[PDB]
């Protein structure tokens, strides 16, 4: 007479299976694999760059100021008509003779200049061989020496236009530098000179570019230089160069140009340059630098370099001091030094190596390092790529190296639960395949198989309950589980049965069991329970109430959340340019409106 | 009599619940879902950034070296008093007649210095037509010309002062370039020119700049230029621009501003630029460069740009040149091209995209581009926040597609689990319960629920065993496990029961079993076994011994280790500067301490 | 007398375990556990970086442009046969009496050249005191005025040399620039000026630097500068330097070195800096800007940094206002800002904190704030290292805190699993057994333990069916399975057994069952099945035609796929050098070729 409390469930009824319609347990599925390990080939890399740095070497100018000045005089006072002030070169052999062997220079000087032959007499005077004195010493200044500080002016003679002359003979050193081709070099002083600085006659270094006469270069053997200040002799000889320009004379030793250039700056030595094949690439990772290189799988012709010799030197230099502090006693190297060319335009040298482990792979390997086997490289500033390369693939592998290794877990898993479901659905067919199924049903053994058949639903409105369990027709012997009645539909005739497991409707009572005491029990009943006291109805229940433990374990996986990547440079292209005390087109941009700003430019008068 | 070998364990007394306390299991919880997958749309990009590139055009300069030298004779020598060198320029008229016509010019020179028209006759001699021949050939050089190659002082006429002209018409081709706005321009040689390229005549190119007077600009139209090499007449006309500054005459051909001019400059080309919209914003991916860009969602007005027509025909001339050889028979292009403003300023060009497939939702999405709807842009030099963008995006995401793919599996796995502990809780609830409840306990099921009782602990020292397990009572019927005596506490009364599972202590002795021949058994005995062989203890054991096999399914997952980045540049700012071959600021400097460090400053004399 | 249709299987023996070997379940193992979780500590940091900015300073130039010229005269013409111009500073006096005065200037130059004192009369006439006009306005300019526009030449007087002088007094406001150590800098104007800007008398001032004589320089205390356009006295006075150097007279508002100058510039402000502690080092996270620093754990000394207080004035001034909009009310400063060194060369600010929460802490810490406890640092322009160092470190713990969970939940799970098999075991210990010892087997109980014996193979082709399954000799009592006969090898004899569970080979047959009607099974024979209908065989059958169901739970777990990061720049170092409107080197290389292009550089006529 009593029906249910909470209604937000659904009944079944579970008519046993004909055997019409059969399944099975799929079988195990094959588990992947981890893949056969990646196969790291140690050895010691160093990597070259774009040398951007100019050529730099020392030299000497030679020259004179010749300043011719004119005056007129006024009664109590007088004023500069013309200051012509002019630059002269100091003749090869004075060079020679006079500064180079006593520190001496002449008080004439003695040059063309405008297709003529000019002399200038100092203080207009006879001529004589003076001292070189050092130059005022200056915050940051390059050696400098010259003759006199004193100007020379004409002496008064009253109403009158005279005039006088004066020679400074300056010698001081500067630094030069030249950029490839090296045809062509500047001094500190900003003048240029338009030869190679590897000009001369020896050894084919008369091919070298001039833009000069052939009277203006003057190459001198077994030379010994005479310091201007110390006044000491140089130990050994040089070959010394001498171009005599309009307006002075240079003079430097004479150096090789292969040995002392190269188009190319050992950058970044690596210890530890792992390097791998994927792909028809190659990829060096530097743990040390974070950076991973892709290059191809055939070296590079350093012969195809043009101007490349001190990339030999400065690595072999290298790879060895290392195999030393370190591989000296642990590992041997195979084959000989190795170069690639690399994305970007970054030369690697690779010198491949095997631990004193797998000695017996040196053969074979050899081979593969031999298997392996005139222009200007262009690389770029940016080395991020590069570092994202080596970041993104060093995570790649972790997250899927160890997903993949779950992956795996958990193929084994299921196979090996496959065992529990087996045993479980003889146990409790209607359970066990109903979840397998998808659908509530009921289902039997037809020996190995299953065979199954649906449960038909009732609503929880249509189910009522008997307030007892125990039988009168045998006494000392009740039900286990609770008597029930049910309806089909709402309008239905209405049914009987036995209260089965997980709210089943049997169709059966032959749940029989001898009557006992301290009897009690809680039934699913609903979408609670009814617990029935001693073989008696006592009430319903929520499932709230009754004390929940879990059988499933957790486990907190939150995602990665979203983060913006603000655009940051530490200087700004704009300081960067700023920075720069002086700028040449500010200079220009603002002198060159002089005339426009501070004076009259069209004006005309007669 | 026999005690237990090793007590590193715990015994523990199971006495019946009464139903008192009543648990049930945790019924399955509700797994989450993938999300529904995020709608990337089709699109080619271009992304045009901040032009820096100065305008580029070609010039050529008109002007004549007039020098004029004074020289004083002696006895056996002469010298330069004064070479007062100037540069003039070369008449409009005559840059037409005669340059122009006849590759000839005049030995005369013709302008205004300082408010004064002054006239220079070459070698101070009546006026000429000369012709001009090509100036002397040098590495890397513009076209150069000019009319006389030699100097002219005076004859000799000695113990005087006597003067010489010399006039040297000059016309080379030099590059100018200008800025932004471009109303000023320089050239190859340094002269600043303050008037813009695009001033003019025609086409209200009246308006551009200029900061000269009117007679000094002269724009000829339809203008053919006689090569003065080749000597060939121009086959087409060009508007020519003509300004005579003080020191000299350029000239050029004039074209439109806002064509030949542009303030952005196309950078990358993407074929596949996808487009995703995240929480009021656009992430453009580019696999390709690895760049992800963030923007609004309404467009950029291209008119609030300033001088920008390039952009147009820059990017849809790529738009259909890949459309062309990609999406020519595959894709459609979807409204038009749009325009959106990028982070960091990186204008980007797209043009939405939808494959064959989807052509019913064309409708759809052509209003989604259309609801999309005078400065300049400020560009970053680092695009590498992008990059990482990319990167931490594309990472991003795997990571969690996969792991929140896992949690799933999970929940449904756990869900799918209490099925069999359901099951096996009604087979053996002592144990099943137990590992549940957290605690070692005793339970029953009280129909469709679990009521527990907890169990007391029994030290190992307390527990001995029977030698035997033999009944006489009921010869031919002995127990089916060991016969035990134990203890509560230490100085407690001393119990006796039967040896159950996994050290429980059952109180009844009922386990009874017709003895039988070949029975041999081991029982967990404290922290190991006891042998019992033929109904009699044999001896103990350790659980070493006993073969152990494994129902656990490894899974080896190590965590990614700490890794440091060092800072990397392929170039420091140092070696940028260094680079440069001369500093203007380093040679001023040096130059402008000439007179400190190799004069005298101060000193006056009477 | 039928045999098996499909042999892709085998069959197996399983004669009884006689106890000899023995296994037993492996217990649970013990779970590792999550970390302790990373602290992390709050506060505000401010970072400078090495400041490459110019010191920038305004000033004003004092000079006069006086130009002699001299002409010659024709007939019908005139000619410059000279114009010496020449650049004169405004003495001291004059730039007090007269230009600030009254914005008059001196008709005449005086002042010394060539260790001679010149004098200049403008137009050669008697001196005069001249008002200062404004420059002409240009584009872009700073303030400038002058004396007169127009240059003056001599008065006709034909066939005759005649002399005139041009006398203009300029003055213009230019831009001064210097740079560390702060010991000379240059104006707008390219003109250098060696003397620091910091010279002077007051308060020890004058240990500055300075090349020049003491005449030269003159520091006015109490100044009051009068605008020379708007004609207005300053209403304060400054400490006012005046230098004068051969060619102009500088001058300009004295300050001190220390405020006014610093080596570092506050870069990037960051309201959440996160602090942590790993193994030796402080990483100091920056969500907003993507960036994690590393240090050492001892601060850095201030006054081991040379020319740095500014610093100090800036730190501050943002902690403060910072933890004003943001601190004011949640949080509190632990300790004194603190100050440490980042690997690139970034000083960072730090001000510990805590929230109002855990109040109750300050007291630890704040010792530990003090437990942390002349020249300049160079820093990187690249700050991507430490961006990747952000990224990747994020990035390496959500990983490894997911993955280190799931690990976890696992172990748990195989431990949890372990009751299963346990129950399993007993259950179906052929099913069980096997699986876990790998091999197919046969088991039974000894107690708590397993003892096993193998499993003999059989080829599928070497076994036969009964077409029946009805016992006579037992009238209404049949077999459960099927009756089969088998062999061992190819010729061995022929043995009768009762298929069993798995194909399973039983030496007995006592699986007997009381016949019933309705008996249709499907038994597991070969590689598919044997339909028996009413204990009788039917058919055979394939594996496929059987509905399968699945125990397993799947995970789609893809790997994440290999990507290449091209190289990207935004803007070439080669467009970098291009964008600049003018190149010095260039345009040297260019005017210094004039000579050898244009003219006869070794001639000589005599
Ligand atoms: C790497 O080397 C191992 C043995 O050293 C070899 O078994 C394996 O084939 C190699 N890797 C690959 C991908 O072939
Ligand atoms: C490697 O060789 C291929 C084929 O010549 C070429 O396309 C590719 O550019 C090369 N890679 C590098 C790093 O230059
Ligand atoms: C995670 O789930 C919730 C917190 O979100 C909590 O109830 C549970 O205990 C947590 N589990 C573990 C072990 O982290
Ligand atoms: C993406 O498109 C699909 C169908 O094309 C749609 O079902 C889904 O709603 C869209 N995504 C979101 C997040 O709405
Ligand atoms: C997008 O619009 C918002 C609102 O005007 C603005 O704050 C933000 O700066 C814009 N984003 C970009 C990329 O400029
Ligand atoms: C991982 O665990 C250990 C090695 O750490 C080893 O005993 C076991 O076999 C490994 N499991 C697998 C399948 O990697
Ligand atoms: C971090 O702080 C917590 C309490 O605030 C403390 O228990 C823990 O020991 C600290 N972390 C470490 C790694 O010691
Ligand atoms: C920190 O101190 C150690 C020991 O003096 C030193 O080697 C290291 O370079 C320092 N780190 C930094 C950031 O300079
Ligand atoms: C994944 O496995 C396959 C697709 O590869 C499919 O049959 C299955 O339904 C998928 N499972 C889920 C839930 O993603
Ligand atoms: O470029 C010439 C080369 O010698 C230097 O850059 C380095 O030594
Ligand atoms: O033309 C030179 C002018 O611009 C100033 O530099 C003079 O000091
Ligand atoms: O800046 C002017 C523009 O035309 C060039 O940069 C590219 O063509
Ligand atoms: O003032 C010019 C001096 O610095 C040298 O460049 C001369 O060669
Ligand atoms: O370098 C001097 C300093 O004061 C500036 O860079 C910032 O104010
Ligand atoms: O020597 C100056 C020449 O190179 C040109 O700049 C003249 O206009
Ligand atoms: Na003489
Ligand atoms: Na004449
Ligand atoms: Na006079």
């Amino acid at each position: 007479d009593i029906k249910a409390e909470n209604t937000d469930a659904n009944f079944y009824v579970c008519p046993p299976p004909t055997g019409a319609t059969v399944v099975q347990f799929e079988q195990p599925r094959r588990c992947p694999t981890r893949p056969e390990g990646q196969n790291y080939t140690e050895g010691i890399a160093v990597v070259f760059k774009e040398n951007i740095a100019p050529y730099k070497f020392k030299a000497t100018m030679y020259y004179k100021d010749v300043t011719v000045s004119q005056v007129w005089f006024g009664h109590r006072s007088s004023q500069f008509m013309g200051i012509f002030e002019d630059r002269a070169p100091v003749p090869f052999e004075e060079v020679i003779d006079k500064i180079n062997a006593k520190g001496v220079c002449r008080s004439t000087a003695k040059y063309v200049r405008n297709n003529l032959e000019t002399t200038a007499f100092h203080r207009d005077d006879h001529e004589t061989d003076m001292e070189l004195k050092p130059a005022n010493a200056a915050t940051r200044t390059s050696r400098g020496w010259h003759t006199t500080d004193l100007k020379y002016n004409p002496s008064r003679v009253e109403a009158f236009h005279r005039y006088g002359t004066t020679v400074n003979c300056i010698v001081e050193e500067v630094d030069a530098r030249s950029v490839y081709p090296y045809d062509e070099f500047v001094l500190a002083t900003g003048d240029f000179v338009y030869m190679s600085p590897f000009y001369g006659y020896r050894e084919g270094s008369h091919t070298e570019h001039t833009s000069y006469a052939a009277d203006r270069f003057k190459q001198v053997d077994g030379f010994y230089a005479r310091d201007l200040t110390t006044k000491a002799r140089a130990t050994a000889p040089t070959t010394r160069n001498l171009l005599t320009t309009p307006k002075f004379t240079v003079a430097w030793d004479w150096v090789p140009k292969r040995p002392s250039v190269c188009t190319m700056t050992k950058w970044q030595e690596v210890d530890e340059m792992l390097r791998s094949e994927y792909g028809g690439s190659f990829r060096f990772s530097s743990d040390a630098i974070s950076t991973t290189f892709t290059t191809n799988l055939t070296e590079y012709p350093l012969s195809r370099v043009d101007l490349g010799d001190c990339i030999g030197k400065d690595a072999r230099d290298a790879m060895d001091r290392i195999f030393a502090r370190r591989y000296n006693a642990t590992h041997i190297k195979v084959g000989q030094p190795q170069y690639y060319l690399a994305n970007g335009g970054f030369l690697i040298a690779y010198q491949p190596l095997l631990s004193n482990t797998l000695a017996e792979l040196y053969v074979r390997e050899h081979l593969r390092e031999q298997s392996r086997k005139v222009e200007r490289i262009k690389t770029t500033s940016s080395i991020e790529f590069a570092r994202l390369q080596f970041t993104y693939n060093h995570i790649q592998r972790h997250v899927n190296d160890m997903l993949g290794r779950v992956a795996i877990a958990w193929c084994e898993l299921q196979n090996h639960e496959l065992t529990l479901w087996n045993e479980a659905r003889k146990l409790n067919p209607n359970a066990i395949a109903s979840v397998t199924v998808g659908r509530r049903v009921s289902a039997r053994m037809l020996g190995d198989v299953m065979a199954v058949s649906t449960c038909v639903p009732v609503a929880a409105d249509n189910v009522i309950v008997q307030n007892s369990m125990r039988i009168s027709s045998r006494p000392g012997a009740c039900y286990s589980r609770p008597l029930v009645s049910f309806r089909y539909e709402d309008q239905g005739p209405l049914v009987e049965g036995q209260l089965g497991e997980n709210n089943e409707l049997r169709l059966t009572r032959d749940a029989i069991e001898p009557c006992t005491v301290g009897h009690r029990r809680y039934f699913t009943f609903g979408g609670g329970y009814v617990y029935f006291e001693e073989y008696a109805y006592s009430h319903q229940l929520s499932r709230a109430d009754i004390t929940t433990v879990s059988t499933f374990i957790d486990l907190n996986i939150t995602m990665l959340e979203d983060h913006e990547f603000v655009p940051l440079e530490v200087y700004t292209r704009h300081e960067i340019k700023d920075s720069g005390l002086l700028d040449y087109t500010e200079v220009q941009r603002r002198n060159q409106l002089h005339d426009l700003r501070f004076a009259d430019i069209d004006t005309v008068i007669h």
